[PDB]
């Protein structure tokens, strides 16, 4: 019926209520799980239905159900769709929803901090060049020199008939994969192909590992227009060890801010295709993935090689010594500069804490246990021994296809 | 395209299509509406003895779809024999309400049992299974002979083969054989007057269970229990295990000369007694099996999960480490030291070892031939993936779809 979740190192059992108010479909189905996949393989009164029970979850978070206002704002809602196929959001309506949705995102472990997050309201923006405007002073906001807040800027949503406002980049700031017909890709692997339609938009390129990448803007139905980020605004953490002196020698660097800029925001069933969001980095992202992931910078034979390791054989485990040490030399060089970053084990230690609040709010939490586990140490996190159900809660972030 | 999922390999940007969770007759634990992809024990994955015999439709359906993938196997499906088989379970199941598979089935059960089993890494080597065929077996002394012979043909003086001997199966209206142990080699657990357990905590209960049957408990943290055998309708018996059976290997590390002083050791066999293997809707409740250590299930989670041997900030301290600030990473640096000194160790015992950077290499190599093969593998991406260094190995960056497939081992309610 509801799922009895178990915490194995504690012993503790919760049972979940919450999924029963899922409304969306996930990958799943009785004959096979498809729990690990990244990706999903793909009128009137279903948007009214997502508006009411919308609306209905605003007026219940400021104490307000059944109220007047309550029953008018439902009433204007429901005249605006009747009318013209679509109806808009308040402010206050808006800043509710983006916060609900990080709340919601099961594959998110930062969500102690989803009541704190500020919310730009971006939806009087008609051009290209707006649309700059407002991502600079999000990033502004957002580094704050170092000291790092979380934000979300809102583009006008997706309407019917006219093309979206998009943000082509995946990321505001990610480094330039320049690919040499010889094989190789000089820089980041993940960024070949953006990097490549900034180009042949009229972008001048470099040749180096981190070259910070220019935006491509969409405004609808236009084709996108080129702006180089103010090198002022893109705050980069140049990597050292604490020990090891010959690791600044590597010349690895990466950026402050973490800035999906790709996903679609759903609230009340409106969509809303540019709504970037920001927050700051755990340690792993950069130290493991981004870094250590073969299919990106993948610099571990490199780091092994200076720790002087025997790459000959896998039982020596060089492959485990090395990521250790780039991790804390992430860590490290984050918390000298004065950039906030969370490690692995503080992020996941915040996340149980996290759990626990929201069994006692909304009785559950929606959580992805393949996303949650941080990609080493698994089992020397708390997380590890937790059972998850993962579901989709609306207001929701959802991937949305590439607009090229 | 196909209407089957797509698989994505995200290291290298192949796909893959499983056609083979078609094959399932079982639901899992998921829905469209929430995923239950990462509960150890779900109801669905959940078994239950019958005191009668089962519906003999039910049985019959599950004995001819074993029949049929038995003679698909031989590549005779359709022939006069096949057919005659079919015939044959049939009648048999119309007197007596069960049927016996002939040794040769048996044979092909087990091995697809482990092909079949989602949680396994190591099923690169599920063709190479010797199976020990105990159905004759009929009282607990004769159990004990039995996993003794087990015990000495896997082991192989450090040399292990991979194992499973198989007692007779359950019965309509007598008792089954059943190993109370959760595996034939385990660390006793004595909990202490105040409240802490010397020994393994895992095995806290098997442990009170052999005291409470006669057995005299020593009080060390590395000592290995008795047997609690049963034979059908009886209560169980002890059985020591003669020390010179039990191949234990001292744990040392190759470069920290004091990590020997810890006094740690593991044993060599992994021997996992207390699932039930389904084979045809019949059910074996003893059919203990054996294969290698990989080394992170003994150096990650045996000796380092908080609710089992718990030594990192032991390690950690030796190593003189931070451990009043997580940003130190002590946790992961005393992680990787112990990992590395089992596979030195068990490496300079001559006692096979796998590390799980090979092990998930072959992994993968398994995936491939089973593509090739059936169109498919279940596989359970959270067990695959390994509990340290987890994206570091290829299996990470994998997708995986898992499904149940019979012959197949299940887990069992304890027999208490
Ligand atoms: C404040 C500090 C934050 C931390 C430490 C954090 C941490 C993380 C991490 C480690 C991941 C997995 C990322 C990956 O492996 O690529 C993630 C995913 C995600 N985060 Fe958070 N996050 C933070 C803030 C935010 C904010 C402000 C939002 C939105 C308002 C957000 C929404 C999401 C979403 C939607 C995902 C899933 C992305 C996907 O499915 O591809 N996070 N977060
Ligand atoms: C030959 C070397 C083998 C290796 C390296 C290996 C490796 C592993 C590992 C690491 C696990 C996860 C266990 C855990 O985390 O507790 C596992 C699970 C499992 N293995 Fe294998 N295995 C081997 C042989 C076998 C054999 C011979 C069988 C049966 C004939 C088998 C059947 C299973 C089953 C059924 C599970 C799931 C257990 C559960 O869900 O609790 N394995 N194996
Ligand atoms: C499918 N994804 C791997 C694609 C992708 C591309 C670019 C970035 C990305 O990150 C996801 C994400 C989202 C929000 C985050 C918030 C904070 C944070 N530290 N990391 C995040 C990471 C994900
Ligand atoms: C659900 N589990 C935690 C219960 C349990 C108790 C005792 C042992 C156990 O291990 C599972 C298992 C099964 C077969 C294996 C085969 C080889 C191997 N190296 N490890 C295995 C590990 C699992
Ligand atoms: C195939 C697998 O689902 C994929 O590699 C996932 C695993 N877990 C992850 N977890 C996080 N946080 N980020 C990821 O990109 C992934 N990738
Ligand atoms: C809660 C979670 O499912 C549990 O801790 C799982 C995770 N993955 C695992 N993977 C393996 N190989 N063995 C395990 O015992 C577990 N435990
Ligand atoms: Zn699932």
């Amino acid at each position: 019926k509801f799922p009895r979740v178990k915490n194995w190192e504690l012993g503790s059992i919760t049972y979940d209520t919450l999924c029963a108010q899922s409304q969306q479909d996930g990958p799943c189905t009785p004959r096979r799980c498809l729990g690990s996949l990244v990706l999903p393989r793909k009128p009137a009164e279903q948007l009214l239905s997502q508006a009411r029970d919308f609306i209905n979850q605003y007026y219940s978070s400021i104490k307000r159900s059944g109220s007047q206002a309550h029953e008018e704002r439902l009433q204007e809602v429901e005249a605006e769709v009747a009318s013209t196929g679509t109806y808009h959001l308040r402010e206050s309506e808006l800043v509710f929803g983006a916060k609900q949705a990080w709340r919601n995102a099961p594959r998110c472990v930062g969500r102690i901090q989803w009541g704190k997050l500020q919310v730009f309201d971006a939806r009087d923006c008609s051009s290209a060049q707006e649309m700059f405007t407002y991502i600079c002073n999000h990033i502004k906001y957002a580094t704050n020199r170092g000291n790092l807040r979380s934000a979300i800027t809102v583009f006008p949503q997706r309407a019917p008939g006219r093309g979206d406002f998009r943000i082509w980049n995946s990321q505001l700031v990610r480094y330039a994969g320049y690919r040499q017909q010889d094989g190789s890709v000089r820089g980041d692997p993940a960024n070949v192909e953006i990097t490549e339609l900034c180009i042949q938009h009229g972008w001048t390129p470099g040749n180096g590992r981190f070259d910070v990448l220019p935006l491509l803007l969409q405004a609808p139905d236009e084709a996108p227009e080129l702006f180089v980020l103010p090198p002022e605004l893109v705050l980069e953490v140049p990597l050292e060890h604490p020990t090891l002196e010959w690791f600044a020698a590597l010349g690895l660097r990466w950026y402050a801010l973490p800035a999906v800029s790709n996903m679609l925001l759903e609230i009340g069933g409106l969509e809303f295709s540019a709504a970037p969001f920001s927050g700051w980095y755990m340690s792993t992202e950069i130290g493991t993935r981004n870094l250590c992931d073969p299919h990106r910078y993948n610099i571990l034979e490199d780091v092994a090689v200076c720790m002087d390791l025997d790459t000959r054989t896998t039982s020596s485990l060089w492959k485990d010594k090395a990521a250790v040490e780039i991790n804390l030399a992430v860590l490290h060089s984050f918390q000298l500069a004065k950039v906030t970053i969370v490690d692995h084990h503080a992020a996941t230690v915040s996340f149980m804490k996290h759990l626990d609040n929201e069994q006692k709010a909304r009785g559950g939490c929606p959580a992805d246990w393949a996303w949650i586990v941080p990609p080493i140490s698994g089992s020397l996190t708390p997380v590890f021994h937790q059972e998850m159900v993962n579901y989709i809660l609306s207001p929701a972030f959802r991937y949305q296809p590439d607009p090229w």
